[PDB]
């Protein structure tokens, strides 16, 4: 297993536009399109994003291909944070998969803010953080998802997802 396996198992593929857990525009394997409550607006956005008139529809290829840059993204922008930095380089492999997963998912600036779960984990301080990681909107909106990579960082193996 490994990071895009995991996310491509949460995150699912769809081909056609779609609205995700929050009722947003989003296509492919998570990537979000737009904020916006316009079908439109979010049919321009998918069409700048790959380059070709799509109609709303794209290829398992181009989905592929955002999801690589998404995945790409998600890590460059955890090496780039100050607070996120320390902690990812402070990691295990599994570990640190799970970190980017909720970066992929809440961004940057949302995982920056769970400040006490960082520390914790910095300290390796598994089942503290765990208990802390689920005290969140985050668990209590998408509850399995959040098992699942908690249990990744909680305990550094992939058996949440066998
Ligand atoms: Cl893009
Ligand atoms: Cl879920």
């Amino acid at each position: 297993m490994n990071i895009f396996e995991m996310l491509r198992i949460d995150e699912g593929l769809r081909l056609k536009i779609y609205k995700d857990t929050e009722g947003y525009y989003t296509i492919g394997i998570g990537h979000l399109l737009t904020k916006s409550p316009s079908l439109n607006a979010a049919k321009s956005e998918l069409d700048k994003a790959i380059g070709r008139n799509t109609n709303g529809v794209i290829t398992k290829d181009e989905a592929e291909k955002l999801f690589n840059q998404d995945v790409d993204a998600a890590v460059r922008g955890i090496l780039r944070n100050a607070k996120l930095k320390p902690v990812y380089d402070s990691l295990d492999a599994v570990r640190r998969a799970a970190l980017i997963n909720m970066v992929f998912q809440m961004g940057e600036t949302g995982v920056a803010g769970f400040t006490n779960s960082l520390r914790m984990l910095q300290q390796k301080r598994w089942d503290e953080a765990a208990v802390n990681l689920a005290k969140s909107r985050w668990y209590n909106q998408t509850p399995n998802r959040a098992k699942r990579v908690i249990t990744t960082a909680r305990t550094g193996t992939w058996d949440a997802y066998k």
